[PDB]
């Protein structure tokens, strides 16, 4: 293997896709970034450690730019009004085999599949009801 | 509409699909558990709170159990050998349009799509390199 | 999906049935109240909580009012002359599967089924003899 | 005349119905127990008592066992892996006529009637949502 | 019933109407929101509790966006320069029947009917004179 | 013009309409009361103050009485068995145009329109669900 490659983060169906490419590997923390200023880029980071004697933790962070009314390459302040922050921590017991890990991955992709409650709540600016 | 519906968390292609159903909303925390004993169930929770004056924050958690049958006091009980924990926090500015929110949802699903770096590392008990 | 809805508390075979509707779900306590004066209303509440490491505990409560008119100083008010208070606690270990819970439910409906000892002692202002 | 008799606690439509029979009426506490090992038996008790000058109070209790075999040192014993404990108290003012009591009984049967919120939350290891 | 549905908040006569739809039900507080960013949305919330031994209180809140010179989907600061806040508390004695409540509703709609002093004062940026 | 005029608070379709008339403006609080003894009157008050340097705030209150005749000391007096209290506060930024203000007025009347969720809950002694 060699996982550290460029990938499509936002698939707008071939036209207008957001591709994110490797940009840093300092401290073993893989970073991928889109082709933008760092204030407006889509950014993804990922790392793993053995968090405890019985667990490993994957730390994954994503930054997504607010695009509506965005001025490309402009100075947009305050920074917090223009960015969303995703923070995922995945704790997996040291006993999990690859198959167990494949299942955990499916559970994560099922949670966010289109039409499912969580992604539709988020996309509609809503809570659960 | 009521987005508080059941969904398939683990899609095992129609056979052995883990589906999760609405089970509690006490204290504003939407919960969904699989059809098992509470000791062996998959569990998903979601809650949104206006964290800052200008942010809203979603807290989503998933628990994936490794089921087992344990003999306690000479009696067999349905149990979970261990659980894996997904723990995510999403902070979205109040200025985010629905289309802005859709971009976040797409970024999260692209992140975990099969074949992309992260889901590949996880499923192989590997880091990114 | 939702189970926090209106329901028939008293079947009077279609006419003069007492219906109870959702009223408040503050602090994990679901409350239902019948229509008209709150002073003469039936009330049902329900809350579940992990009582211990191995148990979940349901707390159901029902109030049945004796409708009446209070006349004081020529001013009459709709009141409940008095109220009966049902008060139940149901403890279920976390090892109970859905089947086990269904059986628990049947045991409760059987206990109060028409004709059986308990419901008929109550209906007649009596004890066991 | 007597209401201290055997009855069906669980209708399994004629086969595998759980029947509970009178066992002891010491100290004003009527107790019923199902057949076979007392260790795996269902238990129902009921007592009424004038709680105050104006109230009579019923105390009903039910125990539903999870049948199992304990094997210790090669010796196996019929035990209950665990038990759910139903626990209810019903207070009725001495002004209640028989009609009032019948209504109280109907309110209790309606509460647990199949399909209603409460019995279906319990039957599914769930709370209100 | 089932009151929790979408409704027209601002009726501009079919064309340019503002419809508000259910968006959250955490803690039994019903929330409705328009299809906008949360900074620019019309928002309505409603809840009821028994405020005292003798009263119930409906808490209703409405947020209305300043629309003149608005940039749709833009970041508009300060938040307070762009939003109006309505806060209604309706206290109703437990003796009020449904008919009493219907009258209270009429009094509320008469207060705000077009042409009446209060709504015309507000709409004209005025006090009473 | 002088918007301080009488209006019909409760429109009972020409017969038994509750109409309220200007009755005081002392201390900058506009008051309107119905044509009854001060003990049984409907009362409406309104005042506007520049709350912050950038806000203006209207405080509107309505009192709906439940009239009765009470015998005090062997003498009958016109009285109100109870009163229901509407209490609303509206905060509008100084930057709001008259058209912006008209939007607020329309939102408040749409909120209470017959058939919409809120007025329906209130009139039925129900919460939203």
């Amino acid at each position: 293997a060699s996982n550290f490659t460029q990938f499509v983060l936002v698939d707008n169906g071939g036209t207008g896709d957001v591709t994110v490419a490797p940009s840093n590997f300092a401290n073993g923390v893989a970073e991928w970034i889109s082709s933008n200023s760092r204030s407006q880029a889509y950014k993804v980071t990922c790392s793993v450690r053995q968090s405890s004697a019985q667990n490993r933790k994957y730390s994954i962070k994503v930054e997504v730019p607010k695009v509506a009314t965005q001025t490309v390459g402009g100075v947009e302040l305050p920074v917090a009004a223009w960015r969303s922050y995703l923070n995922m921590e995945l704790t997996i017991p040291i006993f999990a085999t690859n198959s167990d890990c494949e299942l955990i991955v499916k559970a994560m992709q099922g949670l966010l599949k289109d039409g499912n409650p969580i992604p539709s709540a988020i996309a509609a600016n809503s809570g659960i009801y």
